[PDB]
């Protein structure tokens, strides 16, 4: 893989809204992305069509087309606290 | 001096996705334990302002003597985090 940049929704994250979404996809020759599956989101509607969305723009080594490939996107908010002396 | 000023991101702000910050006045026994805390401010009004009294107080600094009229400002902020693992 090239890239396979995944952007965090600004309305999930903007809420607070953590999740994970399941894709299974195929790369052509090109080393593009097709024939893209989502084979689980949560929470449903959140994640799904903007991950789908972000795969259309993903790179692979143009070689040889594969089949059948199978991701896991965790979506996470990381807390961070930080204490400022006055 | 601080030794352990741990604050914990409360569960319903995080899970609202609320940010922000709490201005706090405290004083430093000798003991080198936190008293007399005082928030001075907060935004959002009433997220964090009680979580952070209650964390303050486990605080600690290496100190000889109390200092007092000490002040801080704690800012939360919530970041994007995106894991992609192939199966």
């Amino acid at each position: 893989a090239l890239h396979r940049r995944v952007n965090y929704p600004s309305r999930a994250k903007a809420l607070g809204v953590e999740g994970k979404v399941r894709v299974k996809f195929d790369i052509t020759g090109s080393g593009t992305v097709t024939n893209v599956q989502v084979l689980s989101e949560t929470p449903d509607g959140v994640f799904g069509d903007d991950v789908v969305k972000d795969m259309a723009r993903w790179r692979y080594r143009t070689e040889a087309p594969v089949e059948n490939q199978v991701v896991s996107i965790v979506f996470k908010l990381n807390g961070h606290i930080r204490v400022d002396d006055q």
